[PDB]
């Protein structure tokens, strides 16, 4: 046996395709299952990874050639009595690197639907709109209003003046030239931009309210396909159905996109899938059944083609169709219409001029590094396809101070059940490698580091009133990214960041930073190399010492014990005002252990500090060390955490040129040997000390203000004191 499972748009006919499942199962007894799940274009490639997806998933042909070309779709293999019954063009359309991909099933194209009562003369140029609204807007109308938020609908009017996506140039596509940036484009954008602040459209409309608007007659007109015809019935509006405006003279050229069905090359249904397609939902009673429940357009099977080809709907799709350009299917498609869903809004909603908005998406439907990116972002955040983000205005390859060219920031609910607070999460774009044409980071194939391999991400607690996330991050990450940078030296889960400065620049406690992988961004794979995802996490002087004197992970283990600090997303709250061992004094204990079962990381210190006798090599028999309080206080770190581990430890002097190294028993390189364990070259001294010398020093060391404390033995002496030093 075998399931069937079937995904296809929300605004298409899934209950007529439904239906057609029905007549299926009747027929042979495999049951059928249609879902209309949100986002299906984006979650495809997501799930066909795992094979949790469907058999058989519908959508324009655009898409295919992407997934195709990641092995995600089956070649079909129908004989050539099939292939006769539909048009050659619509299986051009299906045709990636000369396989099949896909079966075709009818072609959509945008047209300009209209209310003959408001409006029997429809305007025949965009340029009649502003006038045409003002009439309207007198008698409370408004006369044009369609989906803003997806590039598809605004795009004729881009590509009117002859802006292009990519060029059909000597047999293919040339995926570095696109033409969302010349003249033509922006002359079609800065109009629609005017529109807007001349108020005849709004900014904010999408799909649903351009909608419900045009079907209770409150608007003259709107852009729409063959699908949306099935709810303007329902409605009742005497409408017409017709060519698109012309723009300065030009037609509109809407993206000609052909509905079709691949199979999932992880299904195990195949042949199932090939028998519903071919010998169901391709013939004239499985195309009406879908047809009806949500018109299709103009199908690509021959004999129901001719049938419907009376009506006048249809002939006016394909006008516009004949005018437009049908989609290519290259995989660099679903990136180009990123650039421009963004673009757009950003140069309508007033975020951004039209002019750099279009030169933004120039580069960024080239620069296949950032796609990849932004996709797991899209992957966590479905819901959010417009993110308050910062820009670096002057970019750092040609001069900039800022090397990150962005900083994406989202709106993480968190997790209730899990006590994960709402919070903000901002992604970097510029460590790793974005555009893979030498013009930040080396080229050095799909093997290895993406650039530094990376790309920073931090996550705020978000305080109360908070309506947006605040910038100042995007600043700090601009301040680690520079520290990368100009040291070439990356970093790794784990490391530490002394920062001396409460990160917000508030006096917040929170002043410095671990890394650590960030929990829910996943490590990319990208033609330019690979890029984990490292996160900030603020901590307190105290933790940073911690974490420097034993380890960075088991620190972050304990940031994510305690809720208030981390919990398990280490979400780092500015207000905190207490340190981990201040919340929980029984995790001193934790690292104390940790570090007599590991050792310590600390290899020295830069303290106050001298010796004194009681170039050459000095070898001496009584030795007297001097230190400051502060940096006393580390012998004992320096003999349980690194002499009893076979490892040394020097203390640099600051106050001059003076050193002392504690150097266990059996460490190379080192010039005292315990035939002699005190040698001084310098102001360097070197002192050997055996184990059970150390833990016997160890129990007379007990850190009260007594001072001047002074330690004394058979072999040697060691006192702390005040102020020395500084004088
Ligand atoms: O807007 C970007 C989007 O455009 C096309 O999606 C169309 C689709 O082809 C239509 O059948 C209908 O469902 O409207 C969609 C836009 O809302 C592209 O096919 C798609 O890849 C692209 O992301």
């Amino acid at each position: 046996e075998g399931k069937l499972v079937i995904w296809i748009n929300g605004d298409k006919g899934y209950n007529g395709l439904a239906e057609v499942g029905k007549k299926f199962e009747k027929d042979t007894g495999i049951k059928v299952t249609v879902e209309h799940p949100d986002k299906l274009e984006e979650k495809f490639p997501q799930v066909a990874a795992t094979g949790d997806g469907p058999d058989i998933i519908f959508w324009a042909h655009d898409r295919f050639g992407g997934y195709a070309q990641s092995g995600l779709l089956a070649e079909i293999t129908p004989d050539k009595a099939f292939q006769d019954k539909l048009y050659p063009f619509t299986w051009d359309a299906v045709r990636y690197n000369g396989k099949l991909i896909a079966y075709p099933i009818a072609v959509e194209a945008l047209s300009l639907i209209y209310n003959k009562d408001l409006l029997p003369n429809p305007p025949k140029t965009w340029e009649e709109i502003p006038a045409l609204d003002k009439e309207l807007k007198a008698k409370g109308k408004s006369a044009l209003m369609f989906n803003l938020q997806e590039p598809y609908f605004t795009w004729p009017l881009i590509a009117a003046d002859g802006g292009y996506a990519f060029k059909y140039e000597n047999g293919k596509y040339d995926i570095k030239d696109v033409g969302v940036d010349n003249a033509g484009a922006k002359a079609g954008l800065t109009f629609l931009v005017d529109l807007i602040k001349n108020k005849h459209m709004n900014a904010d409309t999408d799909y649903s309210i351009a909608e419900a608007a045009f079907n209770k007659g409150e608007t003259a007109m709107t852009i729409n396909g063959p699908w949306a015809w099935s709810n303007i019935d329902t409605s009742k509006v005497n409408y017409g159905v017709t060519v698109l405006p012309t723009f300065k003279g030009q037609p509109s050229k809407p993206f000609v996109g052909v509905l079709s069905a691949g199979i999932n090359a992880a299904s195990p249904n195949k042949e199932l899938a090939k028998e519903f397609l071919e010998n169901y939902l391709l013939t004239d009673e499985g195309l009406e059944a879908v047809n009806k429940d949500k018109p299709l357009g103009a199908v690509a099977l021959k004999s129901y083609e001719e049938e419907l080809a009376k009506d006048p709907r249809i002939a006016a799709t394909m006008e516009n169709a004949q005018k437009g350009e049908i989609m290519p299917n290259i995989p660099q498609m679903s990136a180009f219409w990123y650039a421009v869903r963004t673009a757009v809004i950003n140069a309508a909603s007033g975020r951004q001029t039209v002019d750099a908005a279009l030169a933004a998406a120039q580069t960024n439907a080239a620069a296949p590094g950032l796609h990849a990116i932004y996709g797991e972002c899209r992957r966590l955040y479905p819901d959010q396809p417009n993110p308050l983000q910062v820009t670096a205005i002057v970019k750092y390859w040609l001069g900039g101070p800022d090397p990150l060219d962005y900083v994406s920031m989202y709106r993480n609910v968190g997790s209730p059940s899990a006590n994960i607070p709402e919070h903000w999460h901002y992604i970097s774009f510029g460590l790793s490698d974005l555009y893979g044409d030498n013009r930040v980071h080396e080229f050095t194939g799909t093997d290895g580091p993406s650039g530094f391999g990376f790309e920073l991400t931090f996550r705020l607690k978000r305080e109360t009133g908070e309506s947006a996330p605040p910038t100042w991050p995007a600043e700090l990450m601009q301040g680690l990214a520079r520290y990368v940078f100009q040291s070439e030296n990356t970093f790794c889960s784990g490391d530490h960041v002394s920062w001396h400065s409460p990160l917000d620049n508030s006096e917040s406690r929170i002043q410095h930073m671990l890394l650590t992988e960030d929990p829910q961004m996943q490590p990319v794979q990208t033609p330019f190399g690979v890029v984990t995802f490292l996160q900030i996490v603020g901590v307190c002087t105290e933790e940073l010492h911690s974490a420097q004197q034993w380890n960075g992970q088991g620190i972050l283990e304990l940031l994510r014990t305690v809720p208030i600090a981390g919990g398990p997303w280490l979400i780092t709250d500015m207000r905190r005002g207490e340190t981990i061992f201040e919340i929980d004094p029984h995790l001193q204990e934790r690292v104390d252990k940790g570090i007599e079962t590991d050792g310590s990381n600390l290899s020295g210190v830069s303290a106050k500090c001298a010796w004194d006798d009681l170039i050459r090599t000095r070898q001496l028999e009584s030795v007297h060390l001097k230190f400051n309080q502060e940096s006393g206080a580390l012998i004992p770190l320096c003999l349980r955490g690194r002499l009893l581990h076979g490892r040394h430890f020097t203390y640099k002097s600051i106050t001059g040129d003076m050193a002392i190294t504690f150097v266990s028993t059996g460490v190379e390189g080192a010039f005292a040997t315990e035939e002699h364990p005190y040698a001084a070259h310098g102001p360097w001294l070197q002192i050997l000390l055996t184990e059970e010398f150390v833990e016997k020093m160890l129990e007379d060391l007990e850190d009260e203000f007594k001072l001047p404390k002074e330690y004394s033995w058979p072999e040697k002496k060691l006192k702390v004191s005040i102020l020395p030093d500084v004088v």
